[PDB]
């Protein structure tokens, strides 16, 4: 419906456009052709979006959970009308292909209905007291207005995660979607308004991150962050939002591992990896972006692994419901796996199929024979260049494994439980599957990394423990002598 | 003479540079310290991550035996930590005392707990998928504390930190380092493994610092002022290293017209009083409804007049001791100062001399006075009186601080309706605003800080979720499609 | 629904069918006895029959993700907001409730069918420390199996759902049983369960005699629980019973709440608050006001202002209109029931202020003062609208005289007062109890349920989970160890 | 040796006693009481009479005292061990285990006592507080046997102690002086009089008016499933819960990746320490047909090793004698239908006096006894199968379903095997009978209900109370002619 509507900000109750009237022109990675004008808000639009989430805040939280959870049903029943749409523009806006969006807006659909169903049951703590004739119990609360601020490669479900989950127990909302995917920030407005929500209680600001993101970070009326984004900008994020102790969620990047031993179904290490580490242009937070395999299998492994990436199917990805992969979401993106792709080359790797590119479309590119120092070893690659390394035991396995600063998810495919227990154990990460993909996802499990995969957990309740705080108190049924003054 | 403590070895700073401490209460020597560097903190740091992966795979009840062990020690060092936390602190006997039988209970409730803090088990949306949760210590913790109430609120950051498998680098207050020292003794003798517990004495800004920014540390749990605290929150930023923040508060206690009124005066002396009101959950702004306020100030005043303030080493009896140092005695003059310029009515106090100060009670306060508008962390207080429930809350929410505060009447409606209405981390019916057990979720909102610590939350504060599955089915996957 | 036109039969393995045996009954209004309809009266070899098709859609209904039982009881609960007007009809025309009792009801059947569906996916275990090196330790939930549900005529509708819903929801099977006299809701249910489209045997519909068809049920091997909901007497038969084969029971049985009013009170609202709880649906609620206590200083008027109230109720056909107060009880003999403990209170010298007539299965509420402990009204639940007040001089008399019966259920205080308000809670024996509020609060997700002759267990949400699951310890083994037999090795 | 009731130790009121022997060599042991109904009505009415003012104290006072019976319990474990073999029959190393892990259950239920949580929840209706209350369930009823007489009814009593309920308690009159040394314990502990009560008798005379008293609360059980279900049938007159812990008949099942030696001497360890006599025994030993030869033979090698003996005269006696001749008795009636039935005997199947030689048989079927019942003893069946299918047929062929174990290193094998065990209790390389004090142990189907250990000991013996405050008034529906 972009062809009868104009693309806006939606703030307390209200689509319209920014303060300075300024846009931007929204194109296609596709092909370049426009897709919509945007607005290009600035920081008094920020602000008046933060004003109206603190003004609807009190009215929200107090309401009982059951009528919160009213809402978000019915937001889901909007959710299903408006599948096609979400999924044609996770396509022409984000590049992504038909089973990538299909898989998205499933997922999404998901999120509504798990933030829906969990809204009533958010427990507090009844305790024991260590002294006598008192009662003491632990309520739970909003923290107040949340600030969501979201990036572009999986714009719905990552956005709808946070929305919904946020809103449920009792925050409002100030929304800022990632400057390549607005039109998808835009049309999770027209879905919250078509479901009625009430005026202020959700906000989406359109706008450039170090201007809207910066004064949603430093406001002091909001009492949260919750981002997604690299980890640069999470640790910008985490210094701003210092200044009035706000708290934050960050789910920054990762470099997972994929580790494949010597006991394996070869053929269906080699399908799950090209899945794991190749799906959406590798462009996953949790993409299989390390592939570490036992010596023992490796020859193997590593032709097999070739054998299907060379079947992969690169198109426009409006062509049919086949295509593989679509483009990257930009030319900086492409230019950077030209860096990631050159240095690999430089340093002596052997790049064993793929590298080329054509506007934003990037071949996958795979390498053999690199080393701790390449680029594609050291930082997180946000694309589809991706390492094989080759390990003689499961103690170099976790080495290769663990080195690495970031430590989002991973996975081990053995048959043998006590390798498959070991090394995940041992396994750095914040997540860990034996036997499945690096970017396995549910709804309502805890969501999150370690060390420069950021902070904190988010699905389910676990995104409720981010924006709740536990409340202690007591009732005391006797009255009691006092210390001072002593003379009594 | 005190030492830092570090893998297991009682040692001097490596520059040697020692400091000279003394008594708040009459300026006499006490101890020579250590003033440590950066470098003490990075050696400390480095034991404990050395130390990390051995203390974190024991299990959990190997190291809840450490844990009673030093619950064991430290029954035996309590009239030595009596004697410190008065001598260096200036706390009375009843305070310190106090402060050693929580303590004692802090300990064992970290010993307690640590074989019980316990993961998920989930339902998965997908067939044929084992789908659980892990709890994984975070790694190295520094912990840094203050000095009104520096051994139990040391304790319970270093004792639960430890119970979850955390190692630890702990940096005392600079006017309190010798039940810092005292504490290292205490773990010493318990003989947890070399690296577990780390003890460096120094500056704030210079070893704190250090730990707060230092890539090998987790997880910082901070206990403070708000300035610092968000100053270390912005510091701990550059490493992504997680903080557990217990800042100021200006503790609301609102009192209703249908108390005794004589028991309210009471409890109201007790709350804003103890400690000479060096306490963070501290009564800081006294609320009372116009119908019982006359009899109230009288009553309150009387009982301030009854309080005893003297050498806390004389004897048992003592209300009062000293505040902890001249700047903090040059702080409390500039809160009376303002007030007494601004209108206030000063209805007894204001003597000092050296560290001593007779508590200051003032009225006729509006919302501009600094004793309404600052944290007074100090014998300084506000008494407003307001016309109904509405106006007490007001009052009692206009404030950037939200750590604690109370309510006192026999109302059930307007106690509930109160209670949820003040903007504040706990909240205490009919009893002080400082109550405190070891295992509740002690913390505040709004300017007071971030977190909560005691029993299962402090666990929260120093570990982590790690979601696990198995699948045991395969599948195919969607790329390529020509599969 | 044309009454005339309703084919009741079982539901047995995914269809509709007569009872083995065919015989039948006839289901008769309790307002002027007209016929209602013709149901099934089954034996053991049809309650056998959903038994084992139970059984044997156990292990795939079991083993499905939870996710997939949740989006069956979305279904249900969709099909259910289409057959509103159809259950409020049946509840009163079968079980004599008015219109505000009857929406009340299936209002909140609807919440409890929603809460199931909400709660299933997250149904959670523990991991736990291990005190071994080397062990992973963890615990899962499982089903308990075929489940039993055997229900009551008073709100047939509602407390069927709450136990139906929540057990499906967690992965068991049902064999369900109505009331003899409210049997036609237990037919609505079914049909809401067949145009949900649930697999076959996963929920059955077995309309018969409770000692037939009910013991086969709680005597059969391949059941692994019941949820049962009735008297104290029919519990405790049952849990007997049951033990034969181990299985479990949840036991919801009567109640002879106190509602404890204060001195303190806004007394003409405690007036109003009593009459609602102490009289609503004819007083046939376990957890009605069956026993009110009331504080000397205010009792004079309290009793003025309740008899007042009392007086204001109006009986009548509760078909004719949406303002109907009270309708008849559900059958002749609990109106022989109430007469025998008006006459026995009436006999005991206590004094009647108000009502004990009654026409038909009509009965017009009767308020006794002046009553001691040997009144049957004060003994015994009184399952219908007959009320004692008692009148105390204090605190402790109040507790005591509350705590003065067999049963434990619920119970309330109403008071201003924060102290005497939690105290009383406190040295009350129920397994519930509302401060400031009616007796019979309810929600779908909190724990429902009494303690002494009130029955074991809780129902709601999550506790209706815990009721129908196990915990079960895994746990694995990563290193190898010596073992101390034989020692000479 | 005397009962323990209402704070004092006194003979029967009848004054009857009986001679208790020992198993190994008949001679006698002591003069123990033979109690009647009348003194389990005197023992029930103390703990009725001491339950208010136990359930009220504070949790941390329950705690203390728990953490002073664990004190008197460290100094009386030689005295445990002593009796458990002389009495028991019980092996140095067997009831080693048992006084160490008595040891980690009495701490355990005092760790947690404090810990017990209750419920906040979310209301649908507006200005209501909901919260749920955990309550002591009352008097309860603590019936046991006489294999592992010590930790089982330890864990039952501690547990039950800690949250508040008071105890009553029987012990196995085969066991009985094991159950007075544990009245000496809590005596010299101090608890308050009545709190614990000890009742030495006949299980149909005094277990039975246990079971039946208006005033007992709960009864936790452990023994044969028949007694249970009579038990279970008891206690319905009076509506009081049951927790019950009955026979098991585990299945240790073997696949072909095993360490096969290794695989053997696990299997003769689980499925004969103590003699065979305990409820998660490996009972029915089921190995894949790839590695069955070489599994018996190994097997066999093993149980030919076991050094049969006084189990006093030294440590290293791997097993004593069965409990009474009764037991010799059922263990030849085992024997008799196995070879009946076309087993054959590879090792064993002498006795002599309460001795047994463990009975090794092969070529079983289901038709067995030694497959369809509870082999409470030395006689154990090997069943060779030919996949995992068959291995879980044979597994679940059973009315008990207690616990279980596979051994294999086949990661999806191993889980998908643990979930398809019908069981209550799984464990994956290693043996049936692991037990730990603070996780859910219990069955299902005839292996009993409810589980114990840690919390869930505590959800056995307390109700949830469900209790709300409603803030605001409203109008009701009837009369519905009042505006
Ligand atoms: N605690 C609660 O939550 C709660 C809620 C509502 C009501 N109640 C209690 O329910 C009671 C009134 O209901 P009611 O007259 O329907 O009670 P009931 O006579 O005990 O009947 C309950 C159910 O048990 C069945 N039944 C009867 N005998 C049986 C047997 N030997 N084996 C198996 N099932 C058998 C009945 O079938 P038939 O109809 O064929 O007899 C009926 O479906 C009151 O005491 C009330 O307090 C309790
Ligand atoms: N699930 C578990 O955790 C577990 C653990 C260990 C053992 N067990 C089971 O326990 C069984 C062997 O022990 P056992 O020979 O002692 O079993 P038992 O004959 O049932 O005796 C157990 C206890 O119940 C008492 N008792 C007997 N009849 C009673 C009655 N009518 N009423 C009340 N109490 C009564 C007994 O007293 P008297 O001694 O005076 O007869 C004894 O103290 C085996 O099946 C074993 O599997 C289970």
């Amino acid at each position: 419906d972009l062809n009868i509507m104009k693309v806006a900000n939606y703030i307390n109750g209200e689509f319209k456009e920014p303060s300075t009237g300024a846009f931007q022109v929204k194109t296609s990675p596709v092909d370049g052709s426009k897709i919509a004008e945007v607005p290009r808000s600035g920081r008094e639009d920020a602000r008046e979006a933060i004003d109206s989430a603190f003004e609807a805040l009190k009215a929200w939280a107090n309401i009982p959970a059951i009528r919160r959870a009213e809402y978000l049903y019915k937001m889901l029943e909007v959710f299903r009308q408006m599948k096609e749409d979400f999924m044609k523009i996770l396509t022409v806006e984000g590049g992504g292909t038909y089973r990538k969006v299909w898989g998205e807006v499933v997922f999404t659909e998901r999120l509504i209905q798990n933030a829906a169903e969990l809204a009533r049951h958010y427990q507090g703590r009844v305790l024991q007291s260590d002294s006598e004739s008192t009662i003491s119990v632990v309520f739970k609360r909003s923290k107040g207005v949340v600030g969501v601020i979201t990036p572009w490669n999986y714009p719905l479900s990552i956005s709808m995660k946070k929305i919904a989950h946020t809103l449920a127990v009792g925050n409002t909302v100030v929304y800022k979607p990632a400057s390549d995917t607005p039109v998808t920030g835009w049309l999770i407005a027209q879905m919250v308004a078509k479901a009625g929500l009430p005026k202020g209680v959700f906000n989406l600001v359109i706008g450039p991150g170090p201007v809207v993101g910066e004064e949603i970070v430093t406001h002091k009326r909001v009492a949260h962050v919750t981002f997604t984004g690299e980890s640069s900008t999470g640790r910008e994020i985490a210094a701003k939002a210092a200044g009035t102790l706000k708290t934050v969620t960050l789910e920054l990047g990762g470099s997972d591992p994929l580790i494949i031993l010597d006991d394996v179904d070869v053929d269906y290490a080699a399908r799950l990896a090209v899945f794991a580490s190749l799906f959406h242009q590798g462009q996953i937070c949790t993409s299989a972006k390390r592939i570490i395999v036992h010596k023992a299998v490796a020859d193997k492994f590593i032709e097999r692994y070739v054998h299907y990436v060379k079947m992969l199917r690169i198109d426009d990805p409006r062509k049919d419901e086949k295509v593989d992969l679509g483009p990257l979401i930009n030319e900086r993106q492409v230019a950077l796996m030209k860096e990631f792709v050159d240095d690999a080359v430089s340093r002596g790797g052997r790049l064993l199929i793929g590298g080329r590119s054509w506007g934003n479309f990037f071949e996958p590119a795979i390498f053999v024979d690199v080393d701790r120092n390449f680029r594609i070893m050291r930082e997180e690659v946000f694309g589809p260049v991706r390492p094989i390394v080759v390990v003689e035991n499961d103690d170099q396995a976790v080495e290769v494994a663990n080195d690495t600063d970031y430590g989002l998810s991973g996975a081990v495919l053995t048959n043998n439980v006590n390798r498959a227990f070991r090394i995940a154990e041992a396994v750095e990460s914040g997540m860990f599957h034996i036997n499945d993909v690096t970017f396995l996802e549910e709804s309502h499990v805890p969501f999150g990394g370690i060390k420069a995969s950021g902070v904190g957990r988010e699905g389910g309740e676990w995104s409720f423990h981010e924006t709740t705080y536990d409340r202690w108190v007591t009732v005391t049924l006797r009255t009691r002598r006092f210390p001072i003054p002593s003379a009594l």
